[PDB]
């Protein structure tokens, strides 16, 4: 990716990366660095023990409150 | 709902709510205050201007982050 713009990263424990650009534009690339098309309403859990899930250009994270 | 244990609510546009017990159960209820079944993988706009979705026995809400 070009993470010039790049103002977030979600690190995926299969190796795959969430980039999401500060035009809202969002990216995935999988663990060779290969361009790759988002899963819609797929759980996908981060390296950093989350979960996420994308619907409709919009990405959903757990909710830490719960 | 018995709100005794209710540890959160999320007020939904439509009049439902999505109750979150501290055993971690959760309940949905619709604009009357009858019990319901909670549609999972479904997009839930809230009336504070948020959005939810349940997968897996899980709440995942927009990212603040983004």
């Amino acid at each position: 990716v070009d993470m010039s713009n790049v103002v977030k990263t979600y690190d995926l424990q299969d190796g795959s990366k969430v980039h999401v650009f500060k035009d809202g534009k969002m990216g995935m690339e999988n663990k060779f660095g290969k361009s790759m098309n988002m899963p819609e309403g797929k759980v996908m859990e981060t390296r950093d023990g989350t979960k996420i899930i994308m619907k409709g250009n919009e990405i959903f994270r757990l909710d830490e409150a719960l």
